[PDB]
């Protein structure tokens, strides 16, 4: 299922992200003078079940969840550099049941434990300077499509 | 490569649009009560290499082509019943050298034989009230690439 | 559908190749010390509808059509240097309805105007030294899959 | 990287199996009366990594690891019933550094926490009556390849 997802916006989601989903999230610009770029995963009742926090100042990327109106947990941070490969940065997040798994352009992927046993119903894109475009493409799958070769 | 194609805009390509190049387009919607909506593959001095007009209300699909300052050519036209499959329609178009393929996403193929010898540098997108989403998904390739086995 | 064709064998397809139809052939290994080495489509009644033959001594390959009890026609010949690649080769071959469209590893597609008008059944493999691997997988679909972006 | 796995055979990589890896396995057959069909993968040392055993007349799928000459660890189980999708059944194996993801072709994917920390040299395959073809074809990737849409 194909999304066009926003900055400062969302998308509902037709069906649950839950376990063996996948979403692929791609760019069609990456702008060098981008700031904070965040995506969340978000239940229902949005519970933010998943924070990637893109942080080019700090030179971090931060993960973290909260509830609607909780406080955020503890931090997992990674470093921003050489994650992103211009001009078609992307970001693959995929659902295992007892984590995520986040894939950026380079480097290995990143395993993020679940905090809140909840499916995700929406993709929210928030910017005040976007590094990536918008919208952004977002291709979300129930079950992990059929592979090309080589 | 990706681009994000605005309604009544254009994307320039980074690369000529070529023999063997393939431009996916997808629609993260269909408006089935939406009117005549037009994508025109441009060469560099603006010509109208390949023009298709998908029009509801006469329920054809017009492919032709013109010169910038030139007049319309004949007219070659096929149903558009039963030719897009909502909720994210798509046209497939391949430079086959000599031809244009263009694929929807149910029925035959159809091939448009070439009529101003020149590659393209722009993908267009005009529509008052289009069928599809803004912007429509656009992945274009230099040669068709491996194709997964489903 | 995937299929495991055999030097010197066929495969019976499950379905019939035509318009929209692809099939994707591709090698394990390269021998490039490998002698003649041949690919038909051919139909119920045992007509060639394609011959693909890759000589590697004599530097081309020979595209040709006969009828099962008949006469080849005339040949159409390309270069063979220059068109696959080692270790894992490909030959992509793709009905068009007037024509086939057959692709190497490298090079322009080559296009091959239909001579008997039928649809193909079978999909063959002979040589006495092939340059590939036996079998070769082939993956038949009914039109092109979803594209990957790259 | 595409191989040709025999039945009672195996395949030795071209390189190592590693975290990122993907091992796409794909049948071109099914055979209901078939029996136990394994997959193991090695290293180097001939330790076994990832022992699959799938045992259609008990309807489990075990998994395991062994060294070379040393005995069987404490089982894995997950029932055999409706994993498998005739006529083209596949197995897709994928390394997430801790753990294995083993994915078939229907319900949710097995996770096994790695037991040997080495990388696998070579995938096995062995079976008296196998459910699957001979060879199966197997795709392998250093990294999750880019994604057709759904
Ligand atoms: C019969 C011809 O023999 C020599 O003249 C070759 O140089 C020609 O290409 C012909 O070879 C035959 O060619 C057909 C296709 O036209 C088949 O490949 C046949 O197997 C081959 O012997
Ligand atoms: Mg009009």
């Amino acid at each position: 299922m194909l999304y066009h997802l926003f900055v400062n916006n969302q998308v509902k989601l037709q069906n649950d992200f839950k376990p063996e989903s996948v979403a692929a999230i791609r760019s069609s610009a990456f702008n060098s003078k981008g700031g904070t770029t965040v995506f969340n995963f978000l239940s229902a009742g949005e519970n933010i079940l998943l924070h990637i926090s893109i942080r080019p100042g700090e030179n971090v990327i931060v993960f973290n969840s909260r509830l609607k109106n909780g406080a955020w947990g503890p931090e997992e941070r990674i470093p921003y550099a050489e994650k992103f490969r211009p001009p078609n940065p992307s970001i693959t997040v995929i659902d295992h049941g007892d984590r995520f798994q986040i894939r950026f352009d380079y480097g290995t992927s990143i395993y993020y434990n679940k905090r809140i046993k909840e499916n995700a119903a929406a993709i929210a894109y928030n910017a005040e300077n976007s590094l990536f475009s918008s919208p952004v493409t977002v291709d979300v799958h129930g079950l992990l499509p059929p592979l090309p070769p080589a």
